[PDB]
This record gives C-alpha cells, sequence and structure tokens, in this order.
C-alpha cells in the first residue's frame, strides 16, 4: 500500500477513457475527495461503474456536470436531473444493470472468474437485450443492450454474465491502518468492498488512518493486499439525500386497506425485504410480539425505525435512500454478499409494489418506455429466487379503471413467474403453480363480478374464498 | 435460528445418501460434535464435501472408520490410512477437487450461482478427465472423472465448474450471539464460512453463546439468516496435527530462492524449500506471506505458549501471524490467489516442462492424495511462479524436460526454475533460458542433466546466493 497526502497525486495517472469503479450507494460511502480530485485533473471519457449517479451536485453527478463521464454502468439513476438530461440528450451512455448482477460481476472481476451464470434478469431486457444505452437527439434509441446467453441448470434458466474489471477503483472507507488494512462503517460499505478487488489500481480514501492493531485480524473488511493507494480524506460533507426522522400513516381508503392486509403476510422469525411505501408501511402494523427480520439490499439485516434527530447518520440508509436505524442483533455486509443472500434464496419474503402483474406471476415495476427509464435497482434480484415468497402490494386498477392485473404484462418485465401473491384494496390473489391467479380473498361488499371487471384476465376462485382480512 | 441442546437432535433428520458439507481445514475448524452425532445416528452412504479427510482418528476419518461415507469431494486426503485403504480397495469414491475451485463452487451454491468459469485445472486431469474417483479391486480405475467444458475469455481458457449445494452443512464456529449471529476464530474459518451459506439446512456448533450486542454489527462473519440450527459444542479436543515450535544441494536452492523476494511483495510459499527461504529475508525488507487456508501476514513458528490449534499454515503446521495480518474464508483466499493479487507463488515440483508445465501433485499408481491448492496457485497470469527443486531425480533421471510424464498441476505457468545447478527463466512460447549457473559447473554439465535444450542468457552469471 502506497500512502498519499494529496488526492490529486493518487489519481493523476488515471487515463482518459479509463473504466473506474466508484463505491457508493446513494450518497452513502461515496469517495468525494477522490471525485474532487478527478474534477481537478480533468480526466475524461471515463466509463464509471457505480451503483447510482449520486445527485446533481454531489458524488458522481459532479463528474456528470463537468462532462467527464462518457458511459455509466449502474442499477438506479433517479434523483439526478443532470444525469437525466445527458442520458436523454444522447450525451451519456448508460447500461442499466441489476444491482445484484452488477455486484457479483465486480466480485467475479476480482476473483479471477471471467463469467458466471445467474437467473436475475432472465425473461427481461437484460437477457433479451434492447435496453436503451444511448439515445439520439430525436428520442430514438442509438445504442441498445445485446442479449445474453441462456443456459439451463437443474430445470431452471440462467443467463451468462461477464466480470467487470476496472483500471481504477475509487473507494471510500472509514478507516485504514498504517499497513493498509481497511474497514467500512455501517451501510457505507455496499459496493466499496467488492470494488477494491476488481481494479488494476485501487485508490482508497478514508476518514481516518489508524495504527496497526486497531482491528482484530478477523475483522478486516479489506485486507491490505487489495489497497494499492491510500489517502486520508481532506474533507467530508456526507450529504443526506432524504432526511427521515421520527418524532417520538394509513392515508386514504385504498392505501389503508392494502397496508392492513399486507401486514398479515409477516410471520414470526421471517426474513423479509420490503420495498418503500406500502410494504415498508405495513411493517408498522407487525405485532409487537412478532419478530420479523428486515433486510436492506444495500447491505443491512435488522433494519429499524427512522432515527430521532440525534440518531441521524449519513452512513446508515435503507434501499429507499432514507436515513434509518438498525436494531440490536443487526449486521452489515457488502452489496455482493447482500445479493448472494437474496439470489441464494435466504430471504423468506420479498414484498414490493408493481405497475403490472401477470396471471402466472410475471412482474413489471422498473420501466415505462419513453416515459420512465431510471433503472431496476435491486428489484430483479429480489424476485429471482424460487425459495423466496414474492408478494406485490398495489391498487387493483389504475386511473380510468385501467387494468394492472392481466394475462401478460405490457410493460418491461422485472421478473418472470416470480409473484406468489397479489394484494390490492379489492382482493388478494394467490398464484398457484398449476392454476395461476386465484382469488382467495375479496373485500367485503364486493362481488366476484366486481373483481372480474377490474381485472384484465380471467382467474380461478378459491372454494375457500374469504372476506379480505385486515390486521387487527 | 433454532437453538439445540443436543447435537444429535439437530442432525437426526439427515437422510442416508445426503450431501453433507463438513467445515474444516486439516484439523482446524472441524465440527467434532456434529461429527460425533453422525456416528450415533448411523446415517450412511453420505457424500461428504470436505477439504480434507482429517486423520484416521479425528474429523471425517471417524466417519470413514464407521463406513458412513460412500463418496468424498476433497482437495487433499493425505495422512489418513483409513481413507487410503478404502479408496484403494474400491470401497470409497473420491472426487479430487482443487481447493480454490471447491471453495468457489460452494460459495456459488449459496449465492444462487449454478455455474461459473475458472482457469484453475486447465490442461490437467481436472479439465481433461481421467482423475481416479473409484478403483476396482483389481487395481484398475472403476470411475474416472469426466472432462469439463472449456471456454475462451479474453485470450485465456477457463473451465466450467458447477455449484455445490448440500442438504446439510456441518459447521464449526467460535461464538454466536443470542440472535444467531456467528463469528469465526483465526484460520479456523476456512470452509466453515462459505459452507454455512450453501446448504438447505445448516447446523452450526459453537464454543460460546454471547449476548446480543457483543459483536460490532460490521464484524459479524456469518449473519443469523444463514444459521438454521445452532448448538453449543458439548466437548472440544481440537487436536493438532503437526506441532511446529521454536526456541548443500538443498542449501544452494534455498539461498538462491530467497533472492526472489522483494520489498512489499505478496507471496505464497509451499512447505519445504520455498518456506525455508523466507528465513533468509532481510529485516529491512517487508514480505507479506499468504496462506491459502485464509491468512495474510504469516509469522514464524510459535513459541510453546503461542501454539494455537486454530492457527495453522497450508502445510498443517502450527504458526503465528504478524501485526497487520488478516484472516478470511477459503473462498476469499482463493479469489485473492485466483485474481492474481498474490505476486509470487514459489513451490516444489517433480517435473517442469520446457514451456513451463508443472507436475507436482500425482504419481500414477504410486501416489494419489489430491492437488490441494497447487492448481489455483499457478492459475493466474498476473502471478510470478517460481519452482524450487533438485536438478535431477534418483538415477539422474531428468526433472526438467520436453514434456512432463507425471500428471500436470498447471500448463505453461512456471516463470522461473531454481535448482542447485542453475536458474532458468521460463517463457511459454520460446522455452528455457539459462540465466544463472552454479560456479564450478559448465553449460555442458547442465545439458546432460536436463531433458531438453535451452538458450543461454548472454548475461549468464554465476548463481547468486543470499548472504
Amino acid at each position: 500500500t502506497k500512502f498519499y497526502t494529496d488526492a490529486v497525486e493518487a489519481v493523476k495517472d488515471i487515463p482518459n477513457g479509463a473504466t473506474v469503479l466508484v463505491g457508493g450507494f446513494g450518497l452513502a460511502g461515496i469517495p468525494e475527495n477522490l471525485i474532487g480530485a478527478l474534477l481537478k485533473t480533468g480526466v475524461k471519457e471515463l466509463t464509471a461503474v457505480s451503483n447510482n449517479a449520486g445527485v446533481d451536485n454531489f458524488g458522481l453527478g459532479l463528474l456528470l456536470q463537468s462532462k467527464q463521464i462518457k458511459r455509466m454502468i449502474s442499477s438506479y439513476v433517479g434523483e439526478n436531473a443532470e444525469f437525466e438530461r445527458q442520458y436523454l440528450a444522447g450525451e451519456l451512455e448508460v447500461e442499466l444493470t441489476p444491482q445484484g448482477t452488477l455486484a457479483e460481476r465486480i466480485r467475479a472481476g476480482g476473483a479471477g472468474v471471467p463469467a458466471f451464470y445467474t437467473s436475475t434478469g432472465y425473461g427481461t431486457l437484460v437477457q433479451e437485450g434492447g435496453s436503451p444505452i444511448k439515445y439520439n437527439k430525436d428520442g430514438s434509441i442509438a445504442i441498445a443492450s445485446k442479449p445474453r446467453e441462456v443456459r439451463e441448470f437443474n430445470g431452471q434458466h440462467f443467463i451468462l454474465e461477464e466480470a467487470i474489471r476496472g483500471d481504477f477503483a475509487l473507494v471510500k472507507a472509514w478507516k485504514a491502518d498504517q499497513a493498509g488494512n481497511v474497514t467500512f462503517r455501517k451501510s457505507a460499505r455496499n459496493f466499496n468492498l467488492p470494488m477494491c478487488k476488481a481494479a488494476e489500481t485501487t485508490v482508497v480514501e478514508v476518514e481516518e488512518i489508524v495504527d496497526i492493531g486497531s482491528f482484530a485480524p478477523e475483522d478486516i473488511h479489506i485486507p491490505k493486499i487489495y489497497v494499492h493507494r491510500l489517502v486520508k480524506g481532506e474533507k467530508y460533507e456526507k450529504r443526506i439525500e432524504r432526511l427521515s426522522v421520527r418524532k417520538e400513516k394509513l392515508g386514504d381508503n385504498v392505501r389503508e386497506r392494502i397496508i392492513k392486509r399486507a401486514a398479515l403476510e409477516f410471520e414470526d422469525g421471517m426474513y423479509a425485504n420490503l420495498g418503500i411505501g406500502i410494504p415498508l408501511l405495513a411493517s408498522n402494523f407487525i405485532s409487537p410480539n412478532m419478530t420479523v427480520h428486515l433486510q436492506s439490499e444495500n447491505g443491512i439485516l435488522g433494519l429499524g425505525p427512522y432515527p430521532l434527530q440525534n440518531e441521524v447518520d449519513a452512513d446508515l440508509i435503507n434501499a429507499g435512500k432514507e436515513t434509518v436505524t438498525v436494531l440490536p442483533g443487526a449486521s452489515y455486509f457488502s452489496s455482493d454478499e447482500s445479493f448472494a443472500m437474496i439470489r441464494g434464496g435466504h430471504v423468506n419474503l420479498t414484498m414490493l409494489g408493481a405497475m403490472q402483474v401477470s396471471k402466472y406471476g410475471d412482474l413489471a415495476n422498473w420501466m415505462i418506455p419513453g416515459k420512465l427509464v431510471k433503472g431496476m435497482g435491486g428489484a430483479m434480484d429480489l424476485v429471482s429466487s424460487a425459495k423466496t415468497k414474492v408478494v406485490v402490494t398495489m391498487e387493483h386498477s389504475a386511473k380510468g379503471n385501467a387494468h394492472k392485473i392481466m394475462e401478460k404484462c405490457t410493460l418491461p418485465l422485472t421478473g418472470k413467474q416470480c409473484v406468489n401473491r397479489i394484494i390490492t384494496e379489492k382482493a388478494v390473489f394467490d398464484v398457484d403453480r398449476k392454476k395461476g391467479l386465484t382469488l382467495i380473498e375479496l373485500w367485503e361488499g364486493l362481488t366476484v363480478d366486481d373483481i372480474k371487471k377490474s381485472t384484465g384476465c380471467d382467474f380461478a376462485v378459491s372454494p375457500k374464498l374469504i372476506p379480505m382480512q385486515q390486521v387487527t
């Protein structure tokens, strides 16, 4: 490990056109001093591999404003006007990559694995190709993603994904000892850890340089062997994107009914990953005596309530980028380990919203051609495992009684045959492996006929059809 | 996480024929209570996925004695007489698997990755097939391994390896908090960590149970989500295989070998000559030694009071670490070695070819114990591979030749050969170059002790020796 005092000196040799991995999830764990260093060198045409694109004036966004990025490889790019303008203007190439796939590919890149198979993205634009990478001035697509190879294993379909290696990796860590060993604080770890292993030259900026012995040899997140260049951050703003505090939620009729039904999916000792909104709100009605373990794909197991003014930490945020807290017994881990857990099917329940759900469990909730193209985030991984139960919480129909439940989705798919249950303010549907969409619950006062005209496809009706339940 | 008081109650439902992952590297990190419980259940015809086969009277050796295993998937099965008899008599099936590949396949199994590529084993029996899985009572091979799929990626060839998943995983850990979060001690982690994520039902035995809050959330080696069944070990022997403590031909090789070390270099040395050379490294020089069982920062052998059964090197010798050292799982270790992060791999060999082929793990009909991590150590193109060996074998038979006659460990992977007579630079396309020669010797002396031709560096110098 070579130590530097000046950050510019640590990245003055990054070549124009270089692939650079940039740690960070939202504004948590971003190497701001190294980013500031690139602003100064004026290096350009970079291919930035980063989960997100920061915001307009922080993180990657700063390199977007200075036009130093030619191509981005990320999972979610919302909340960044500069990114949106460049991407839609044809000034920025972007490869929307499932967060978990992105993490494992970086991981493979550092582990000498040129390629591996995954089910994430199977049955979507990731596998089929066609995802917009570059737009023309008029709005048409100039560059689309190419299809992936599909291979069968044990009766299931997987696609071939290639490792990601960088010439450089700009990493943000918490502490580094005088030997070069590195550790990360809370959820600020995310992609920084795997990124330290997949680049020819890894440059790490820490908030503190510590003495050798500050860490137990068993608790070193990144061994020195991976840290090529190290520099102590000169300054840290640690901006908070979404300040969420609780002073120590039902809303309207439709949302309230969905929340109260969704709350009954939770089971004692269950490991769950909940999308922001209804699912997360439903966790608020979980019995005080029931133990549910919430997982955050950004690397957290044991999520807690929103912090009080004094518990607000920029290094601790949920997948929705909100400042949160963790409960005693919680654990943190990298983005790649996080998706290994999700892809491997160790999470019992995944509950999220959706724009469309098909008769046999297809899900569509990440893109609307020509209207909404911000990436899939970790939504494709969250629904990729067969061992995980997937529940969708959503209005039964859209405005004008526009169907959201249909035979097949008209919107780009997040996942194929992955939804196990659907909960709307009007009904609850199970998607059994043989019959498909099956009405098991119906809101009081409504008839099967009311459901038929609100639903886009025909469905089986359970002989045990009960009035829709509501958390007591 | 369900907590159990009796190890047998936690494994009583393991089916006959089940695939069971057994943590442990040598005798370090082995689930002895879960293994003892398997003796009481009497479950059999198990396919045991374990790096080694322990010894005759400890670890998997116990399950071999009780004849409860039909097939072993391991990287190194030496030092076990029971295993030797069964394997050779055709009673036991054995899949000799490279350690790093074994670790990545297990990790893939827990991460939803069904298959992946690795260059480890390319050009060897692993890729080609023919590795002896089962023998006949007449000495011939009953079951040989099948060829792996080869595929090119950026100018280099890799082989397809499928994920390994178990029905059950028998894991040994150190501490678990009351929430089900587990931690591992030193080099006892090894395979225990990845195996805890690749089985339908993982059973973990720990030495202590601590309160929630005793671990820092960022330092939990295995989060509760992976621990299905947990039991506090009822008894722990923690046997030590080899107690290593401290207070000319070979000397020549060792002294030249020490000059391969550079300041700030990361290297992995095999037991014997390579490791012996580290003793001649300058104190003003910093060389970071890595061990494949999960250690970076190896120190000298321990004093009597430093001996720890949880801290051994790849040669299964008790060791110590230096400040700044780190521990990590076996998959992490081989990701490190496979990714080419280690700058130098120095090891022994029985044969090296003209173009860099290495043969150091199997002698047909005479010795078959597994390749261990040797195939992974020479698998990266970013890593400098140096072989240290006597120039000739018994009867003056060549050890350096046109083509290896012994099964290969790696193809075109040796960069330099150090014998007691000469130093050779090796190029995968042009061959051997004599760059150093032992004083008193002539190029002719080397020509008649070498199985192939070689170029002679115009800068040929007398063979160096560390002072």
